[PDB]
């Protein structure tokens, strides 16, 4: 048994399988012990292989991971992309397999530079050179940083760390903790297990520090309304007034006792333009009651250049923000979904090979920082959809004044799959780090408020149509996160990449 796992074609089976049990540890398996094990399955055994074999191991590990985690793309493409089923499954395969590269980099760099197992590959070497490739997978192409081993941490030991360097301070820290725990089993020493602990247990205090300071006299009533609205790709056009009907009437009940009401991602289905007089009729009654409604819209703008462009906005309604086709109060989505809704590299790819299914228009993209939304005297944070898996991007245009995060998204392609959870765990994320409540609004999916600490405090059943009224106090104060960023987690990344590349070049 132990002169089986030296054969290089044994490690990659079991890169699979230790690769897999990292989708474990995200929202529908709420497991987060089984990111620990995945991250130390991939740094142990990737350990005394060759440059460019330990590549392979940490590939196919990665494939085991995105290849089973990011599957329920598959139901996107196969229900709504008109391609057939070799090709559908090709797209998810190849989407698993070029995610891996990044996870087979990071294996065939730290095997490379730093060839024998010591504690300066795993506690060093491997979290700073994991910090980067994960930062190359969520910068190259406009990135993709999904299934981060920081997410699966919202309630957890480490969710203390978020609110210090954020959420890459955690898949930082859980690469270096898992890694000495490699290195004890693989080396049967009790020391860097021990370290381990002690590391581990650090940031636990670290989760009973509140930042923020809730505010009692100025909380409102939110209602977010799911529309539980069947999905298609032209939107229809007989389906244009009933979704527009079944909003208003789910809502004009909600109007006056509740303060804020918040619809989900393309709720009105139509330009901005062409719908005027439902709007301003809408916003007149929601003044005369005092509610101030927020709802996603697709609008098409007329630029200086006569060429118009597609955004995808967030219209604010009612009582204190009077709605005008001019007014400021708005929120254009910066980071558009790749191949959803824009090409990430086109006229290379959409003429050579048109058999894949690609949008014959592209969105455009707004300004990456943007004031907060004004609505009945609160400012919101708003964050489309995909948006809010950046922790960055969020991060910049959150203000000290920001009152509650808006997660306006339309998680509905994917079914019943686990991506619209996954989703809402890192859409979760971003309330502990910033300590502002999240009020995350979807259509077909999780439509819930998350408190200052990712702490679930109002939720509704998904794939029903439901509106989710509750009470929400907004919260002040900065976290260490919001005051600094990301910079602090780089500049240690790059002490310790200074440090683990000098003790290379002896």
């Amino acid at each position: 048994f132990a002169s089986l796992i030296e054969r290089q074609r044994i490690r990659l089976l079991l890169a699979l399988l230790f690769g897999a049990c990292g989708t474990l540890a995200f929202s529908p398996y709420d497991v987060w012990p089984a990111a620990i094990i995945s991250l130390m399955g991939l740094q142990a055994l990737t350990f005394n292989r060759r440059p460019l074999q330990s590549a392979a191991i940490g590939f196919c590990w990665g494939f085991g991971l995105f290849g089973s985690g990011i599957n329920w793309v598959y139901v996107s493409i196969a229900t709504f992309g008109g391609m057939p089923g070799p090709v559908n499954i090709f797209l998810v395969v190849l989407l698993a397999a070029y995610l891996s590269l990044y996870t087979g980099l990071f294996a065939g760099v730290l095997s490379r530079l730093w060839p024998k197992t010591t504690w300066l590959r795993v506690a060093i070497a491997a979290p700073a050179l994991w910090q980067v490739t994960e930062f190359l997978r969520g910068w190259v192409l406009t990135g993709f940083p999904w299934l981060q081993f920081g997410y699966s941490q919202i309630d957890g030991p480490l969710k203390g760390l978020a609110p210090i360097m954020g959420v890459e301070a955690i898949n930082f820290l859980l690469m270096m903790v898992s890694g000495l725990l490699a290195l004890a089993l693989v080396k049967r020493n009790w020391r860097p297990l021990v370290v381990a602990v002690v590391l581990f247990a650090l940031p636990f205090p670290l989760r009973y520090i509140q930042w923020f300071t809730p505010q009692p006299e100025k909380t409102i009533q939110v209602s977010m309304v799911q529309g539980d609205i069947p999905q298609s790709l032209k939107w229809d056009e007989g389906q244009l007034l009933n979704t527009l009907k079944i909003y208003y009437n789910a809502t004009a009940p909600l109007m006056g006792k509740s303060s804020l009401i918040i619809w989900p991602e393309s709720a009105i289905t139509d330009l901005e333009i062409n719908q005027q007089p439902f709007l301003k009729a809408l916003d007149g009654e929601l003044r005369d009651k005092g509610s101030s409604l927020v709802t996603g819209i697709v609008d098409a703008r007329l630029n200086k250049q006569n060429r118009y462009d597609t955004y995808n906005t967030i219209i604010t309604l009612g009582k204190g923000a009077p709605y005008s086709y001019e007014s400021a109060d708005r929120y254009n989505k910066n980071h558009l979904v790749p191949f959803g809704e824009f090409v990430p590299l086109e006229s290379i790819l959409r003429p050579l090979a048109p058999f894949f299914d690609l949008p014959m228009s592209s969105f455009s993209r707004g300004p990456y920082i943007q004031p907060p939304l004004s609505a009945n005297g609160i400012e919101l944070t708003a964050a489309i959809s995909y948006e809010i898996i950046l922790g960055e991007q969020v991060r910049d245009n959150f203000r000290p004044d920001t009152d509650y995060l808006l997660t306006i998204s339309n998680d509905a392609w994917f079914g019943k799959s686990i991506g619209p959870w996954q989703h809402f765990q890192m859409a979760r994320m971003r309330a502990l780090e910033l300590a502002r409540p999240l009020l995350r609004s979807t259509n077909n999916g999780i439509t819930a408020v998350i408190g200052p600490q990712g702490e679930i405090q109002a939720m509704i059943p998904q794939f029903t149509r439901e509106v989710l009224t509750t009470n929400v106090t907004p919260t002040t104060g900065l976290t260490p996160y919001a005051r600094t960023g990301n910079w602090p987690l780089w500049v240690l990344t790059a002490l310790f990449g200074f440090a683990a590349v000098l003790m290379s070049l002896r």
